[PDB]
């Protein structure tokens, strides 16, 4: 039963549309925390209420290594406060923009944790709806913490994410699947070699325009066995994209030759690779 006051408020670590994270220390423990604050005349004014709830509904529900974990919820008169682990290391963006493109041992790898992650994910019937490195955190050790719920579809037609990673199915037909999610695996993989994303734009009208024509093309240097699993995530029609449930899921993902090597039992135990370059 936790209040502001047990709690010294440090540096921003993010900020989001109706939100800021910043990270805080416990003064009994000496704990760090990154509490996410929300205005609620904001929240209240701006109708984002359901937004929270999807969030407090959805991380209430997830217990992976892969994923930022709620620990606990309080409130004064102006802002309600959420306790989430904190991600030393920040966010996957931060070193696509730091080094450009990556090498295969590192592709590999991080590539693997979000599939890994997206299998957890995928099986609790919640659809994320809005992955890209920006949201894919990176904590102390170097392992992916993967975060930003709000907007997230649970499963028992509203949201469109971030321009560059929408799948055509959620442009067009307006519904998400889990398959969306691996249009955005493809988009990050693409980016992670490529070191920019595949769809590339004047404006947003010009990337989604690329996005439904499948206009997107391959840079020279491209590892073939990555560049092969890009063309297998990046399929216009959902039903045919490697990793679905009409394709048999996530074992043939994971069997993909890009993956030669990759220990699929307890990845989070295993040292992650130092971040290089390929150039
Ligand atoms: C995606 C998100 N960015 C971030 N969300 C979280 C961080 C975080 C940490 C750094 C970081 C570490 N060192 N320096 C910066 C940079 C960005 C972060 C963290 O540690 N723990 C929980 C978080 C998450 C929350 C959930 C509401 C989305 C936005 C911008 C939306 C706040």
């Amino acid at each position: 039963k936790k209040r502001p006051e047990d709690f010294k408020f440090g540096k921003i670590l993010g900020e989001g549309s109706f939100s800021t994270v910043v990270l805080a220390r416990e003064l009994a423990t000496s704990r760090e925390y990154a509490i996410k604050i929300l205005e609620k005349r904001h929240i209240i004014k701006e109708n984002k209420v359901p937004y929270v709830t999807r969030e407090r509904d959805v991380m209430s529900r997830l217990d992976h290594p892969f994923f930022v974990k709620l620990y606990f919820t309080f409130q004064d008169d102006e802002k309600l406060y959420f306790g989430l682990s904190y991600a030393k290391n920040g966010e996957l963006l931060k070193y696509i923009r730091k080094i450009g493109s990556f090498d295969e041992t590192c592709t590999r790898f991080y590539t693997a944790e979000i599939v890994s992650a997206l299998e957890y994910l995928h099986g609790k019937g919640i659809i994320h709806r809005d992955l890209k490195p920006e949201n894919i955190l990176l904590n102390e050790d170097m392992h992916i913490q993967i975060t930003d719920f709000g907007t997230a579809k649970v499963l028992s037609n509203s949201f469109v994410g971030t321009a560059q990673y929408v799948s055509p199915e959620l442009l067009t037909e307006k519904s998400a699947c889990k398959s969306s999610d691996l249009w955005a695996l493809g988009c990050i993989i693409y980016q992670l070699v490529a070191g920019l994303p595949p769809f590339r734009a004047g404006n947003e009208y010009l990337i989604f325009q690329k996005i439904i024509k499948l206009e997107y093309d391959f840079p020279e240097k491209f590892f073939p066995k990555a560049r092969d699993l890009v063309e297998k995530l990046l399929v216009l029609d959902a039903t045919k994209r490697l990793g679905c449930e009409e394709m048999e899921g996530y074992g043939p993902l994971k069997a993909h030759p890009f993956f030669e090597s990759v220990t699929w039992e307890n990845l989070h135990q295993q040292t992650p690779p130092k971040l290089t370059a390929y150039l």
